[PDB]
């Protein structure tokens, strides 16, 4: 049954194609000055279960599911492994305009790979952001699927059209790491995803 995200009522599906369970819902928040702020989007975090199992079985056999969560290791080591993950995002704010969307993830991916990779992945970025060239509007309920495909390769899909993918690991790793990381857009929804993903294994 389908998850909805209180605050907006936004509706995410329990799994996508019967192998990636939805673990985690959120919404990325734009804080603007004082007491003001904005719900942008709400979004979905899936992870393959048997992607999952296997991990878990490698680095954390015979250990229950509060002894895996309660590894400081458990966060950074599901986002460096080979596993399948959609974050599905669906539009909230209804005044975004393109400008002002691109040069916001291009800030925070930005922020992100200088984190991770090398100084100089402005070409890097630049994959990225071309995969959205063609999009003159980013209406309220648009859904654009964020994929994680095997060999660590970021498939973009907007409104069920697939607009291009980009092999990269350190690109896979940065996306992740604003939903997943350490310093995530929503602790809350973090938090469920690493409970979840430490019990799936013993689904
Ligand atoms: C899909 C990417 C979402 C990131 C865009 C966030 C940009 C914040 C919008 C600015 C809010 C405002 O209109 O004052
Ligand atoms: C016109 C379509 C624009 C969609 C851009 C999707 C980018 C995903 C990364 C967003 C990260 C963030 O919230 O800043
Ligand atoms: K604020």
């Amino acid at each position: 049954e389908s998850v909805v995200e209180p605050k907006t009522g936004f509706s995410f599906p329990a799994s996508i194609g019967d192998s990636r369970r939805l673990l985690g819902v959120g919404l990325r928040k734009k804080s603007l000055l004082g007491l003001k702020n904005i719900d942008v989007y709400a979004f979905g975090v899936y992870a393959d279960c048997d992607d999952v199992k296997k991990l878990v079985g490698d680095k954390y056999a015979n250990l229950p599911a509060s002894e895996i969560r309660g590894n400081k290791s458990f966060m950074d080591d599901l986002m460096e492994a080979d596993i399948k993950m959609t974050i599905r995002l669906q539009i909230v704010y209804g005044k975004l305009n393109i400008r002002s969307v691109r040069n916001a993830f291009q800030e925070s991916v930005g922020n992100r790979l200088k984190k991770f990779g090398g100084s100089d992945n402005d070409e890097l970025l630049q994959s990225f952001t071309s995969l959205f060239k063609d999009e003159y509007k980013i209406p309220r309920n648009s859904t654009i699927d964020l994929t994680k495909d095997p060999g660590h390769v970021l498939s973009v899909a907007i409104e069920g059209n697939h607009v291009g993918s980009v092999k990269s690991h350190l690109l896979c790793r940065s996306i992740l790491d604003l939903y997943i990381g350490e310093e995530p857009f929503d602790k809350n929804a973090r938090e469920d995803f690493l409970d979840n993903a430490a019990s799936l294994a013993f689904d």
